[PDB]
């Protein structure tokens, strides 16, 4: 049986300077059943409950103060500003290399035309030495 | 359309001296039988559930052996500790930030009450939305 | 709609071995996909230690896919943590389209640091959507 559930799982472009850019045209990544990726945002095709998730991986070669943030935001139709749905702050430095993963997840009622963004404050600290470390997705329940 | 019991409640940024959960806010929900009664999530049916919660603490400098705790408890129709974490933000102004994330899968029974509590609500950070939450997902 | 929730065997210490109790099979420490379709794959592992050593400790947790039509191993989700008593949990989860016969594995690099006391914190599963 073929599912018609709006789903997305986009991955970060490891070659995008000073930014966390989401791609669907990669192995084990997808945009299906109405979900679109427009201006680095996931656009919701229909109203309903959705599971929203994102993971980023930060890495630094040592400690030089550094604040790392990762946020999933929602912009509703006819609105312009992002309202935080999920957000986390980490302080990796309280020269050995440090690693800081941030995982955000939750269930949210979304409306048709909503735009979701998964953003960070310090893309200079993003790590891409391996696949599956930086991602963002939604699944209609 | 799924009939899986789900919940995602957020802290009241105005409720001083407490970590009070709200479902009647934008981007917060109680669906498929889950209820929020007496600051607790009430389980509608038996089964495996993913339980999660994040709280963010922030202080304006370390003058002091401050202990920060975050716990998720279960009360059955028997009180058990499900998830717990302790953090010591003070090694020794210079602001500090301390997030505590708790997550896990637990077998819950119908009528179970889940609570997500902290010991220092005076250190809770509310300068931004989406930082303090409590949720459950039936599997 | 098949589901699978498997937990770490606390008696097979020194290796992250999975224990089962829907129709998703557990063969050779891997979850085997029964049919073509979409799936949420999640997991959690818990690490702990009594202190820090000279050699820099790196903790990793990865969920891989061995596609049946090509037989190679590709990361689906991965995370690294540098804990330097300490406790370090690692979470993963995402929706992937998978084919019949695909094998999923959830592995770590330091089983000597695994925490077997927490069953509700060392697990691996899938749910067909
Ligand atoms: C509704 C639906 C699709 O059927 C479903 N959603 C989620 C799960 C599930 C069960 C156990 C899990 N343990 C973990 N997860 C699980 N997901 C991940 C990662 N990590 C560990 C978390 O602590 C976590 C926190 C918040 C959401 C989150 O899910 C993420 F996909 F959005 C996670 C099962 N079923």
């Amino acid at each position: 049986t073929p599912s018609d559930k709006p789903v997305a799982h986009v991955v970060a472009n490891p070659q995008a300077e000073g930014q966390l850019q989401w791609l669907n045209r990669r192995a084990n990544a997808l945009l299906a059943n109405g979900v679109e990726l427009r201006d680095n945002q996931l656009v919701v095709p229909s109203e309903g409950l959705y599971l929203i998730y994102s993971q980023v991986l930060f890495k630094g070669q040592g400690c030089p103060h550094v604040l790392l943030t990762h946020t999933i935001s929602r912009i509703a139709v006819s609105y312009q500003t992002k309202v935080n749905l999920l957000s986390a702050i980490k302080s990796p430095c309280q020269a050995k290399p440090w690693y800081e993963p941030i995982y955000l997840g939750g269930v949210f009622q979304l409306e048709k035309g909503d735009r979701l963004s998964a953003e960070i404050n310090r893309p200079d600290y993003l790590d891409f030495a391996e696949s599956g470390q930086v991602y963002f997705g939604i699944i209609a329940l």
